[PDB]
């Protein structure tokens, strides 16, 4: 029927001026921008948007409030969890993608999340950079909230709430934004790749897709981007 | 604990120049501004917000969703329902509140919707500008929808969810925007006034207010407007 | 599509030797019985039952929970509340249908509940047969569990829900057991009566019935009593 | 606070004469009896219970249901899932463990389920002891329901609504019935065991446990179960 899978902008952290994190803090212009620009595909192009969900996070949010704006609907009930974020960088943080690459450099940069058996570096209680219990995220077995994150695990955050909730309705539409790494996470599965694929497709923000799927959702229909040149 | 009471802006329809209604069409520049400022004004003075509710409607959204971007949250549940929206206006519509007013003039410009027993005439399936099954609104037995609405009735959606959902959770702390006269209709039952009382304080949209209560909800520390010279 | 209307048992309070209320005491054999009988009826006979809602009552459910597990299905979401119960009696209770017909006796006995105006005595939170708080009851605006309680205001208890949450799935099959008078109440809207009417169709616990309606829950097809020699 | 682990009875299929499976075919007498037992501990020795979760089936949820109705309960929320059911059976069925045992006897017959790499064989869709989409399970991706099933992967079962659903509220009282394997699979990973462990608790249906745990869920008072003499 209906899969909308929208990679928010480039926050505003990490991207401009390299950083950013599993943290949560808002994004740039691009995002309302782009976002709006998706929230303007999906409607201006066609189609409207039944039911979406959100990885608990501003950043996200932003796009996917946005979108919603201007298509013009922004009415309906929306479902917000904590199955359906950026995986959580490791150790690092601020970095800059520079001295982190200047300091390792190698695979090590490119490599850290990826694949497996080396998320970054894990993370302790006693680094800003860090997310652990902001009220919400303690309604959650506190045996939870991950420490490095990989897209791999990640299947999992995926996996359970996709066929518990979603998959639920979808028998309709219904629209998950997340980002840069869910939806690869959402696709990567989905599609074929094979785990040492995905690995090659970052997935442009702003704009918006569709699967189109079936019964057992398994994508018929391939996948349109609204702006395939885009 | 908290009752969060915001009136959303001044659309873009009636307001302006004159017309509007329960029809539901986005806010023009001040909603977003007074509503980041309402926003700006929740968290920057103080407290967050736990649990935010929606009359299923964009233009109120914006006011509401927009105040969380900016306070630092956007982040949590959410709930939209079809028990918080602007008193139906009756058969009028564009109007201009001129020649509406130039026409009959007199307290029936001013009366109609206010009190009871003349809310503005019904409405018919033959003019765009009702509102009837756009989606959503069939979820519901259809042989609800109003026709004219006042917001006497207006007490009941405001009543039944009021105690059964959010007066369940409010334990806690939750937001419920609406505006024009939910949110007159949320105090006006709520505190003393008396059905000929309200009639005089349309409440200043953008900004935002909070009552306190307390288990049995009636209303211990008074209320606060933020911007009490707002 | 479906409405299953089911009038428990007969308790074992009131009933058998003359008392009972809004209490909430278990029911006698009849009930598992005459509940497994229906839970017979709907099954055996044809159809079967998608989602089902009790008025957070331990002797409605017995009913209900039986003729499930019959049918055999048992398995299903199933949905609680406090807007499904028998008529609240007034400052009664015990009585005996006997010393309180005996004392006062006429339209009185009769009367009270009945139409309006004249619902039981109210009652005081000082004698063991009222019903306030008992854990569950306080997540609602305390503000609310009645007093006396008449099946006209009780059409609202029936009202909102009904067109809020059930009214929402019933696109499919679902019941709400309940019993005494909410069922009385759910036709008694429903139907053509008149408030002055049902008053005389205290309707077969046990057994079960639908309507079977349409769009706009107006029952076209008339009502099946499974046992019409019942 | 409050862990509720209860192991229905002994269905009435399998035991008895050989067979069972995750298939759902109710209980014998046992069950209504050991269960009411159960639901007489829980109250009478102490407690009470504030919310319920069964794996969406008829056998469990007998024992789960009469419980409540004797403590004096029965009235209360509820909670159906798929997460939440006896392991799978294999490609067997029937058998009688016997001709089975008979046949291959060895650890085989002890070992298949037990802990991995040789559930039971898995199962066709052209044997009437499987399960598939009888309604409900079709509200989850079909490309879920099992085939064999083990007590490892069902720790997923068990993991992801455990954290998120229940693991949500049970900041308060919850009882998730469920039997065989499942509360196996709740106390294994809860507690110490190791995989290899367990493989020797059957643990007693009828009677009731409760764990105590406190925030992040980690049993500090030790395990209750009314009856150590049971």
């Amino acid at each position: 029927p209906k899969l909308v899978l929208v990679r928010h902008g480039q926050s505003e952290w990490n991207e401009k001026n390299l950083f950013t994190g599993w943290v949560d803090v808002k994004l740039s212009a691009k995002g309302q921008q782009e976002a709006a620009r998706a929230g303007e595909l999906l409607k201006e192009k066609g189609v409207n948007v039944l039911v979406d969900y959100t990885s608990k996070l501003s950043r996200a949010i932003q796009t996917a409030n946005i979108a919603l704006e201007k298509a013009d609907r922004l009415w309906i009930p929306v479902n917000r969890s904590w199955r359906l974020n950026e995986r959580h960088y490791g150790d690092l943080q601020g970095k800059d993608k520079a001295q982190t690459l200047k300091k390792f450099g190698e695979e090590k940069f490119n490599t850290y999340r990826r694949s497996f058996d080396v998320p970054p570096p894990p993370i302790d209680a006693s680094s800003p950079f860090s997310q652990k219990g902001d009220e919400r995220y303690k309604y959650v077995d506190p045996n939870v909230l991950p420490e490095t994150e990989s897209l791999a695990l990640v299947i999992d955050r995926l996996l359970p709430y996709w066929q518990d909730v979603i998959a639920k309705l979808v028998g309709k539409t219904s629209m998950i934004a997340a980002h840069g790494n869910s939806l690869r996470g959402l696709v990567k599965h989905l599609e074929g790749i094979s785990d040492a694929d995905i690995a090659k497709l970052n997935i442009p923000p702003g704009t918006i897709l569709v699967f189109e799927l079936d019964e057992n959702l398994k994508p018929s229909k391939p996948s349109y981007y609204l702006d395939p040149e885009a």
